[PDB]
Order: structure tokens, then C-alpha cells, then sequence
């Protein structure tokens, strides 16, 4: 089997991207954050405190004739921007681009934290790391994607993300037609449960590229670029009048200014991320003064290669017996 579904970012800045997701029977649609770095799928519900609730589409398992409360089962979350949510656990049939898992567990939120109630646009996330991070207790679960394997075609996945325009979650298949030239497959470590590879360095601009090893995560719930300190210094310092704001959190720079492009390797390979990619506008309505997509990693304890590199490539995520990552540019 395969699927294939558009997922669509949620704004003008592509902070996050959102994939319709079909739940229960008849198909309750709900709009998900497709997450590669955790492991839980989890819904906006008829359980979700009524308060936390704000313009999200919920998830209702009592009118879902699939719909089984797994007994006993809750789950508990907390995300690396210090957001939560937490509730109990159904089984039901999930369907994404049309492939179906039946047995799926879906986690029905009780509970969220503020972050996810202000945003209408997100009516759950779908977790694609490994299952090894999914919070559910005392019985873990397994992410829709590890459910899906074995009825695959191939048992990966594909993330195409758009640069302010809409791109696809395909299971099951490689679409040679969605990449240029060829994709260059990477080492994974599953040992944190993430989707976790080594980067074989970085430019600036036009400038000489730096030959070094940076671990990091392949992330696409998370919206920007975190890299070692050193490395986003570089960057920045080729930005007239880019200074990195304690007060507003990390790079800004000047609106008017035009931002260079940032390659990070994958073996012998480059991707090359345009400098627009990097621009996350003003920092405050109507300021001239911009939010950098390029960010640093210190303090966080990882590098997140998250949407605004993972936007100028083609990614394959493959989930063989040794799982690897390939990245092409498109």
C-alpha cells in the first residue's frame, strides 16, 4: 500500500504545516502537525477542558463506531518549546492521503498548554519519530507510521515541504519526480529516538565550505534552523547589523536587509537553503525588526535541523531494519 497527502503551512511564515488526517468511522477530518521529532498521535477532543479549547475541529470517539477507549491508558507530553497536553487513549482507524491503519492509537487530549489553545489551526500533531519516545502508559504505542510498515510498498516516508506553498507526506514510495539530481542516503542513530544523523558541515553565502561533523535531528515539527553557536555566529556576521537579542530571544535583523543562502552537507552532497528561507519577519507587529530562522542549539542539548532546512530538500525517511535518512535538493 502507499499514501500521499498535501500538507499546507498554517501561516505566512510557514511556522508549522498541517495535514488533514481521517479518524474514526464515518472519518472525523482533523487537521495534524505531522512531527518527526516524537511519537504520539494526539487529538483536540470532546474530553479536551472546554476552556482550551478555541476554533480547533475535535476528535469525538463516541461518535466513531471503530472508536475502543484503550483501558487504562493515558498519556502525558512535553514538547522542547515547553508546550504540553495529556488525556487518555482510544484505538480507531486513522487514514492519511489514503492509507489506513486500523488499531491506531489515538490519544485524546484532556488537557493542552496555552500554545496549542491560541493556535486554531492545529487540531493535534501526528508523530513520526520513533516509537520508543510515544508517552502512552503503562502500555506504550506505536506511531502510525510503525503500524504501517509492513503493509507498505517500501517502508519509509517522504517529507516535501514548501517555501510558503503547499507540499506532501507520502508513505510507501519515493516519488522520483518530486527531486532533482539524486538522493544521498545518511547514517541514523535511533539511540535518543529520533530521526538523528551527522551533517558533514556548512557555508555562508557564496562562501568556501566548512568541513565538520554536526549532529543533529531531522525535525519537522520544529519551524526553524538550530545549529551550534560557532556556526550561527558565522552566518549572522555576514547580516549588516544582525545581533543576537537576549530580551527577544535569539538573531534578529534589520527587515531591509537581504539575507544570504546556508548549505549544510549530507555526505558529499549540499543542500542549499535561500536566504529568504531564513527571514521569520518582524519580531512584533509592525517592527522593522526581523526574527532569524537560523538559530542557536545551545542550551537546547541537540541541533534541530528543522522546517527551514528540511523545506530545501526532499527528505526520505527510511524506516528499514537499519533505518537511514536521504536527502535531494528539488
Amino acid at each position: 500500500s502507499t499514501g500521499s497527502a498535501t500538507t499546507t503551512p498554517i501561516d505566512s511564515l510557514d511556522d508549522a504545516y498541517i495535514t488533514p488526517v481521517q479518524i474514526g468511522t464515518p472519518a472525523q477530518t482533523l487537521n495534524l502537525d505531522f512531527d518527526t521529532g516524537s511519537s504520539d498521535l494526539w487529538v483536540f477532543s470532546s474530553e479536551t477542558t472546554a476552556s482550551e479549547v478555541d476554533g480547533q475541529t475535535i476528535y469525538t470517539p463516541s461518535k466513531s463506531t471503530t472508536a475502543k477507549l484503550l483501558s487504562g491508558a493515558t498519556w502525558s507530553i512535553s514538547y522542547g518549546d515547553g508546550s504540553s497536553s495529556s488525556g487518555d487513549v482510544y484505538t480507531d482507524t486513522v487514514s492519511v492521503g489514503g492509507l489506513t491503519v486500523t488499531g491506531q492509537a489515538v490519544e485524546s487530549a484532556k488537557k493542552v498548554s496555552s500554545s496549542f489553545t491560541e493556535d486554531s489551526t492545529i487540531d493535534g500533531l501526528l508523530g513520526l519519530a520513533f516509537s520508543t519516545l510515544n508517552t502512552v502508559s503503562p502500555t506504550q504505542q506505536k506511531t502510525f507510521f510503525d503500524n504501517a510498515k509492513a503493509s507498505l510498498d517500501s517502508p519509509v516516508f517522504t517529507a516535501d515541504l514548501g517555501y510558503h506553498a503547499p507540499g506532501t507526506y507520502n508513505f510507501g514510495f519515493i516519488d522520483t519526480t518530486a527531486y532533482t539530481g539524486s538522493i544521498t542516503y545518511t547514517a541514523v542513530s535511533t539511540k535518543q529516538g529520533f530521526w538523528e544523523w551527522t551533517s558533514t558541515g556548512y557555508a555562508v553565502g557564496s562562501g568556501t565550505f566548512k568541513s565538520t561533523s554536526i549532529d543533529g535531528i531531522a525535525d519537522t515539527g520544529t519551524t526553524l534552523l538550530y545549529l551550534p553557536a560557532t556556526v550561527v555566529s558565522a552566518y549572522w556576521a555576514q547580516v549588516s547589523g544582525a545581533k543576537s537579542s537576549s530580551s527577544v530571544g535569539g538573531y534578529v535583523f534589520p527587515c531591509s536587509a537581504t539575507l544570504p543562502s546556508f548549505t549544510f552537507g549530507v555526505g558529499s552532497a549540499r543542500i542549499v537553503i535561500p536566504g529568504d528561507y531564513i527571514d521569520f519577519g518582524p519580531i512584533s507587529t509592525g517592527s522593522s525588526s526581523c526574527f532569524g530562522g537560523i538559530q542557536s542549539s545551545a542550551g537546547i542539548g541537540i541541533n534541530i535541523f528543522g522546517d527551514v532546512a528540511l523545506k530545501a530538500a526532499f527528505v526520505v525517511f527510511n524506516g528499514a531494519t537499519t533505518p537511514t535518512l536521504g536527502f535531494a535538493s528539488k
